[PDB]
């Protein structure tokens, strides 16, 4: 990758009083741009955002059968009222449906998990603290600039894993459609951790804008999920100021 | 295929003076319901309608590299301004690019063409009048139920092309998503013919809400551009009547 600090976003971070980090890349990772290099490469818990490696290796493993799963609640009385109903795989992409991943998670299996997130050189690949907990409590971590490596990889279908599995996932993660563009997108949320050590909130994706591609990932501190918002806002603006999306 | 003629839209057909079908089906072809049986079953030039079914004869044929094929313009005047520049498969789709589809077509070739229109069972699979012209001024024609069967061979992966060009193109025809659902359409307009014999103007797809899958096919008469607007208000008022698109 090849990233150069950037002065102009700083006000969308400063206004808002948010510590966190921008990566936006046109065309490819060779031309990247943050607000923050160092906070751009520090690695933090993937959280939900880790439901997009996941259903690839669920797909290329055999677990998830193919993209007209659908993930069935069984009845067990779940998290979220959201989570509690049959699912396909862009619905419990979207809802974050934390039990529907932490069964893919536990049907892959630790053995195969360990061999496909080195194949896809995922964060630190650090998986221990339980193979249904390690993204959302465990040591797993990554940084804004692996995602986008990671997402550059998914968008030209050279991850370690069928070209099939690698479009249904891309398509799964279509979040805005428009005449000129579509946004491909993930959140994640890690919680509030404390007020001296604040958990993490992400929006990572790209866009495909006429013959153009945008690759982005967004991470903040966060004590309190009033500030949810952001995640999202601040990344748009920015967008939005650079002609990629209407924002 | 199952279809069941029905009268609580007509209105939306008789309210703007229009003779036209919609044909929808929940869950697969063994569940349509449509304003008019007889019309749902009549054949009419595809328009760019056709441009479905040569995406991806032109990605089985090789014609079009992958999903990233740019299809560039030489700079030379083009019938549409919207056309003159560099596309994407997506964005040639979108303005229904007709140079770039006569290109595909031409090195196709009309023997490659006839056996994919027979293979996927696309109308009367008459492709005389030009090997470039037949979908817009030749011979070939289609009805909304053979659309709904075709778009459901297509979302099945059952064309008899690879799962990886069919699943290219139904990302290509993703034009509207929400959370609880991605659109994929395609419209199409011949021409406005006269007063006596007019064109036809077109609206097919699928929506895709949660696990449920919905097909739709939509056509009417029209002799005049202005009308235009209503071959995709006519549609997604009775869909969102039946609560499946939230307009
Ligand atoms: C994954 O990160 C967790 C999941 N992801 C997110 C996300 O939007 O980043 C949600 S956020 C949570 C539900 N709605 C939020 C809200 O109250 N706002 C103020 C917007 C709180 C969810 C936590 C997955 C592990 O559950
Ligand atoms: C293919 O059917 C013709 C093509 N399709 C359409 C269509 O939308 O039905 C268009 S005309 C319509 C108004 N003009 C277009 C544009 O303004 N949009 C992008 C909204 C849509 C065109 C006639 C084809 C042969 O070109």
């Amino acid at each position: 990758s090849s990233i150069t600090e950037n002065t102009s976003w700083n006000k969308e971070f400063s206004a808002e009083a948010v510590n966190g980090v921008f990566v936006l890349c046109k065309s490819s990772s060779k031309s990247c741009a943050t607000n923050n290099l160092a906070r751009a490469s520090k690695e933090y818990l993937p959280a939900s955002t880790f439901k997009i490696p996941s259903a690839i290796i669920g797909l290329e493993t055999g677990v998830i059968k193919n993209e007209h799963q659908v993930f069935k609640w069984d009845g067990k009385p779940r998290a979220m009222k959201q989570w509690e109903r049959d699912l396909s795989l862009r619905g419990a992409i979207q809802v974050s449906a934390v039990p529907v991943f932490q069964q893919i998670a536990r049907e892959v299996g630790e053995v195969r998990m360990q061999k496909y997130l080195k194949k896809f050189s995922y964060g630190n690949q650090n998986i221990s603290g339980g193979i249904d907990k390690f993204w959302l409590e465990g040591q797993l971590r990554i940084s804004a600039v692996n995602q986008v490596e990671f997402l550059e990889s998914l968008f030209l279908n050279k991850l370690s894993a069928s070209k099939e599995n690698q479009l249904i996932v891309k398509e799964a993660l279509v979040t805005e459609a428009a005449p000129e563009y579509l946004v491909h997108s993930k959140t994640g949320f890690s919680g509030v951790g404390t007020e001296s050590n604040p958990g993490v909130a992400w929006w990572v994706g790209w866009v495909e804008k006429g013959t153009e591609v945008y690759f982005f990932a967004f991470n903040m501190d966060i004590d309190n999920e009033n500030k949810l918002p952001l995640r999202k806002s601040i990344p748009t603006k920015i967008m939005a100021s650079e002609g990629i999306i209407g924002g």
